[PDB]
DNA sequence: TTTTTTTTTTTTCGTCGCCCACGCTTT
DNA sequence: GTACTTGCTTAATTGAATGCGTGGGCGACGTAGGCTGACTCGACACCG
DNA sequence: CGGTGTCGAGTCAGCCTATTTTTTTTTTTTATTCAATTAAGCAAGTAC
């Protein structure tokens, strides 16, 4: 009687409105697939595990931020590189000027296919993002860093002249304008951003990132990348000891980290994480300085271990099976 | 909070906001109620939803292409007199059409703030006769060239502040920790306007990761707070038996004698909450 | 029974949006 | 074996790490018309 | 006989058309990690 109108009036009001908005305008949340989280891989196993998911989410803004020389870009070109693997389509917006695209090819990115811009204005590489996220046709987008989107009234003006919260303005209607059309096309949006000092403040941390408050907000996922030692070949220095916090995540539980090594030329040191976590899941013995694996002796050193899995490529398939199995908290099906 | 009002919650970014707003609708669930979420932001994920206890097939799910369009399926759902709770996850991302059409650089000047002007006029009435909760989320941005007052504020203009019912201030004040794992927030809420009973009163209570709000963790702090519960230094005590040694320990105790939790309850809400029920 | 003639005068606002960046030893 | 004093365990509380000092703005439309420049088009004068 | 350059007519996007005011406000702010330090309960050591 008093259940029975609600119903009714309800299904009316879902008529009106699907109706009126189209035909997927409101639903129930259960039977709405376009809601599922998908996940694509990070090139590193240990970040893959850090974000809980198995990876970066599709649909969503992500925010990489670091000092200098930290590895945004490299990082950033793993994910591509493994995204083209898997038969998707990426871009590069160049805001920076500094892609080099041998380094690309040698950390295993098809250059010939990858779509580049390196566009004018902060404006103009926001519009290219759009035209991208809208056609359907792109997976992946980058922009390295939102600290070189410099507005159009900035760059027809004279160095000196005060914008105020201009660079702000431009990222929060951005945002607005993205979110939407990144979710409708499944499209992953990775801003790459540099830290600045704030000045004048308490005692919090005294580190910013560009742009203003609206990507923050807008990020599925952030990442704080830090160099934080060197790789060393006895005096060559042959690669970074690099660290990766996560530090907002929307799609599991923040404030996991991972270590890896990038490699000068190769890129992150896949077979390197992979001793790691098979010694912490108890599938690699380690005494001392002796790595073993069923009780023979893989090598001495870690750069020997590592160097043992690269000549034993069935013995790596099937601890990257195990340990994958094991040690990732949401698999999705 | 009050039936056939309007209820703005503001804070930083991952303060709770979603979740807090989540477990008033699986809440209202539990009573019954129909429940709708306006997702503006398109970031809601269903299996964390299902986590903190929604009913994720009974469960309204927008996510409009426009801010016209999100604020036109709550005033058809409100007049509806079905639905008894709506969301609308940020007024950031309410964009108006002529801002979707448009090109990134063009000025729109106040067409958000007239947009939610005029919405407040419209949905003010019609709540109010259906009976309908409307809970708006809303994000922090910095006003520049001011010396007069705190230079945080909230999108959308100033219509919002005076149709509020209640405005919540959401703040993530500390980590809660497992030696080293980070497993949950340590939250604050300010209620910073309240037409239904006296202002500036303040909440504080964990969000643990794919929980939600740690009931057991409050009602420690509560029974501490009216003498039911007995501590020194870190030791908790109920009734001379020494229910644990910290928070944690005391809140697995409770987890595990829900017996002693239900006569502890009964009596905080005997004492504090002073609207008896029906 | 015969046959139409010719215009007149305004009324009222509605609404924000956004940060940006260190500088320097002292014995 | 039971009663009295101290060490350690585990947790939480409060202080301190600090050093002090700021100034900059610009964008429109619900609705209008006339002028100006720069753009486009298609055909003929001229040249190969 | 076809290609290049020039001529004239027609069209799209931007912009410019001109007052005020007497000259205001806030009620307070945000925030963060590491270390020294302290205090009560259980177990260890001591005493009857
Ligand atoms: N073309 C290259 N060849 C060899 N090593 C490189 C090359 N480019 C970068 N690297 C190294 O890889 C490491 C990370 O570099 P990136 O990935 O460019 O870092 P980044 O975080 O983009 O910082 P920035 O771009 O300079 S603003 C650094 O140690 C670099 O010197
Ligand atoms: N799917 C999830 N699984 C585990 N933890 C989550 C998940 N989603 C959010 N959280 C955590 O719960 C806390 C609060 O998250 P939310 O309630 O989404 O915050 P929020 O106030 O909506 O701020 P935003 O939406 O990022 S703009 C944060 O520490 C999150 O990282
Ligand atoms: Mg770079
Ligand atoms: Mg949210």
């Amino acid at each position: 009687a008093i259940d029975e109108n609600k119903q009714k009036a309800l299904a009316a009001a879902l008529g009106q409105i699907e109706k009126q908005f189209g035909k997927g305008s409101i639903m129930r949340l259960g039977e709405d697939r376009s809601m599922d989280v998908e996940t694509i891989s990070t090139g590193s196993l240990s970040l893959d595990i850090a974000l809980g998911a198995g990876g970066l989410p599709m649909g969503r803004i992500v925010e990489i931020y670091g000092p200098e020389s930290s590895g945004k870009t490299t990082l950033t070109l793993q994910v591509i590189a493994a995204a083209q693997r898997e038969g998707k389509t990426c871009a590069f917006i160049d805001a920076e000027h500094a892609l080099d695209p041998i380094y690309a090819r040698k950390l295993g990115v098809d250059i010939d296919n990858l779509l580049c811009s390196q566009p004018d204005t902060g404006e103009q590489a926001l519009e290219i993002c759009d035209a991208l996220a809208r056609s359907g046709a792109v997976d992946v987008i980058v922009v390295d860093s939102v600290a070189a989107l410099t507005p159009k009234a900035e760059i027809e003006g004279e160095i000196g002249d005060s914008h105020m919260g201009l660079a702000a303005r431009m990222m929060s209607q951005a945002m607005r304008k993205l979110a939407g059309n990144l979710k409708q096309s499944n499209t992953l949006l990775i801003f790459i951003n540099q830290i600045r000092m704030k000045i004048g403040v308490m005692f919090g941390n005294p580190e910013t990132t560009t742009g203003g408050n609206a990507l923050k907000f807008y990020a599925s996922v952030r990442l704080d990348i830090r160099r934080i030692g060197a790789v060393k070949e006895g005096e060559n220095v042959v690669g970074s000891e690099t660290r990766v916090k996560v530090v907002k995540n929307k799609i599991a539980a923040p404030f996991k980290q991972a270590e890896f090594q990038i490699l000068y030329g190769e890129g992150i040191n896949f077979y390197g994480e992979l001793v790691d976590l098979g010694v912490k899941e108890k599938l690699i013995e380690k005494a001392g300085a002796w790595y073993s694996y069923k009780g023979e002796k893989i090598g001495q050193g870690k750069a020997n271990a590592t160097a043992w899995l690269k000549d034993n490529p069935e013995t790596a398939k099937e601890i990257e099976k195990k340990v994958r199995e094991l040690l990732l908290s949401n698999p999705n099906s």
